[PDB]
């Protein structure tokens, strides 16, 4: 199915600053009709998962709106407007679009060093 290249791997930012996480898509995630279903994810060790954008850009139900996310087909991203201690962690990012689903990655966040 399509592949989801998470990326970077590694994203040393500051409690504040912005983040852009990018993930790549095989033959991009444009379903059937000309619409994509994509679904940005982030977990930290062993805690409560954290959904943001799931479609492409707009943000799910709780998402304190500092979560963006963009791009076009075969590329997307995730920015933040400022980092936060809960932020850090892994970041990942999944898709409704192609059956099964995907569901993956991992760009390490774990504040600036």
């Amino acid at each position: 199915d399509v592949v989801m290249t998470q990326t970077p791997l590694s994203l040393p930012v500051s409690l504040g600053d912005q983040a852009s996480i990018s993930c790549r898509s095989s033959q991009s995630l444009v379903h059937s009709n000309g619409n994509t279903y994509l679904n940005w994810y982030l977990q930290k060790a062993g805690q409560s998962p954290k959904l943001l954008i799931y479609k492409v850009s707009n943000r799910f139900s709780g998402v304190p709106d500092r979560f963006s996310g963009s791009g076009s087909g075969t590329d997307f991203t995730l920015k933040i407007s400022r980092v936060e201690a809960e932020d850090l962690g892994i970041y990942f990012c999944s898709q409704t679009t192609h059956v099964p689903p995907t569901f993956g990655g991992g760009t390490k966040l774990e504040i600036k060093r």
